[PDB]
């Protein structure tokens, strides 16, 4: 079903990243106290986002890369650190959000922070506060980021195609993407997401 | 088969904990140059580690806890930091080690540093250097942990038994318990063990 491809589109964008010369490292993180408090600093330091609306009708990895290359061009033209993404279907229903964040232009926060990108996804409310806050923190310490709020098929191709923008950006340079996973503990769709990230890097790896 | 019956055993142990009073903080996180430093430099810390032998012909949570128990009860009447555990099947064949790191009495730590437990997991030598470090870390900071090396159903019953030894050490006082599974970016094996883990954990909180 859509799920099961677009996880088969994450083990494919986890594989070519590794092909052309790059380590995906996969953290999963647990909101808690700590992690809540560290995403809360950062977003005091950044309401005042802009936010614009794309229409992806279906969950794909190339609608998503140039969903992201569109908003790191705007991003370029206004001069701004960060922008609020809202995805939307056919209908105008809402199937996800994605936060990016810049530091300057893309090479050089990779060359600089030794990191192409930063990729945070998580389902749940919580558990996006949490994954848009490090994003921020990301950003402060030089490097890109983004956030991704999404469920199921449409989380996973955002991830896909976040891989494949970490790709194109890297430039076979060798610089690793990191991928975030944030769950609350409670949570079983954000536990469901993470089981179905770490399912598809399995794959990738065999 | 046995894996399927070890994972069932780890979502038994979630649930029950969470059942108790405690949450379950679970992440991931991969062998990079910052946690290689992180653990060598706790390593360097403290060759000099007791080792023992103990007896599993099979691969239960029953057996795990009580060695687990047998392994503290040794810590205190030595007086010693860690002990090394080797764990041995029935034709006397390593199938798993395990690193106990105590700080001072298991009650005491667990209100002091406000989690009962750090349970680190890994099944790649590289892995298990960096679970290994890492639980010296938490020791030097005040708190009990355990590093498991293992692989496949041994893994997952590990995991279930120090699931248990946390529940049990918690006596429902509403401390969580952390595990942390630890896996080199590139090798299949770490990367199947957290999919194991992560499902596992999604069918305790469905």
């Amino acid at each position: 079903g859509a799920e099961a491809a677009a996880a088969a589109a994450v083990t494919a964008e986890l594989r070519a990243f590794r092909a052309a010369g790059g380590t995906v490292e996969l953290e999963d993180l647990p909101v808690t106290p700590e992690t809540l408090a560290r995403a809360e600093a950062a977003l005091a330091r950044l309401e005042s986002v802009a936010v614009e609306t794309y229409t992806v009708p279906a969950p794909t990895p190339e609608a998503f890369l140039a969903a992201l290359e569109a908003a790191l061009a705007r991003l370029a033209a206004e001069g701004l650190p960060a922008i609020l993404l809202r995805v939307v279907d056919a209908d105008g229903n809402l199937v996800g959000s994605i936060l990016v964040a810049a530091a300057g232009p893309p090479a050089e926060s990779a060359a600089a922070t030794g990191r192409v990108l930063t990729i945070y996804v998580a389902s749940s409310p919580e558990g996006l506060k949490v994954a848009r806050g490090l994003a921020i923190e990301t950003r402060d310490a030089g490097g890109l980021a983004l956030a991704i709020g999404a469920s199921g098929a449409w989380a996973l191709a955002g991830l896909a195609g976040a891989l494949a923008l970490a790709r194109r950006l890297a430039e076979a340079h060798g610089a690793p993407v990191r991928v975030v996973t944030i769950g609350d503990p409670a949570n079983p769709t954000d536990a469901a997401l993470a089981a179905a990230i770490r399912a598809a890097y399995a794959a990738a790896l065999e």
